[PDB]
């Protein structure tokens, strides 16, 4: 009936090393458990967008879920979600265990990219991608603009998955296949 609670959005140089996810505890309503959910999104050569949620929650079992939505080279999207049902269980402190050539405008930002310089695409990329990710729920409401060379096909940076712990995801994009 106590859980760590925090909602953070950040751009992160080296979130594997530096990110401190330890948060203050708060009392849940009865018949609520804890969750810790983080989503990390990166383009080639960019910083990493980090959506990190800790809260009391009423829906769900005690699964631990690790997903790679989209694989390098290029765009990378990865999540860790731990739902757990004893006081202060959502206590992960660190993201260490979690995280004729073509050219594409490349960037990541919360909101809108200030710029999207052109970068050469590695072997294995299928397309240029210009997308927008809409997040809602869990006190985590946000947009992420993502452009770059990617392995994903069409508007599938988030692999057609609608939700990430307490967050809902909508994806819209343009893409230019090779
Ligand atoms: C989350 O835990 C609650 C609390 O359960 C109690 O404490 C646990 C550590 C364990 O020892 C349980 O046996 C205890 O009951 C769960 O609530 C209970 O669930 C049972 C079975 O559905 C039900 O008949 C009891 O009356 C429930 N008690 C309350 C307070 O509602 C809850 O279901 C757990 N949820 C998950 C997803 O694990
Ligand atoms: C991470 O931070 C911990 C203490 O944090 C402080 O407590 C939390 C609840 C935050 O609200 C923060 O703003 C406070 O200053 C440290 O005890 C812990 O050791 C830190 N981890 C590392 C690896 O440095």
């Amino acid at each position: 009936t106590y859980c760590q609670v925090s909602q953070t959005l950040s751009l992160e140089d080296d979130p594997g090393r530096t990110f401190n996810w330890t948060s203050k505890a708060e009392q849940c309503n009865p018949g609520e458990l804890c969750q810790e959910t983080v989503l990390l999104i990166k383009a080639d050569g960019t910083r990493t967008v980090v959506l990190a949620s800790k809260s009391c929650v009423s829906q769900g079992g005690e699964a631990v879920t690790f997903i790679q939505y989209t694989a390098p080279p290029g765009l990378v999207a990865i999540s860790y979600s731990n739902y757990c049902n004893d006081s202060l269980c959502n206590n992960k402190d660190s993201l260490a265990s979690v995280w004729g050539t073509r050219h594409c405008p490349t960037c990541v930002a919360l909101g809108s990219c200030s710029s999207a310089p052109s970068m050469p695409c590695a072997n294995g990329t299928t397309q240029c991608y210009q997308g927008r990710l809409e997040f809602s729920g869990g006190g985590m409401d946000a947009t992420v603009q993502v452009k770059g060379c990617t392995t994903t096909i069409g508007c599938r940076l988030m692999a057609m998955i609608d939700s990430v712990g307490p967050m809902t995801v909508k994806e819209t994009c343009s893409y230019q296949s090779f």
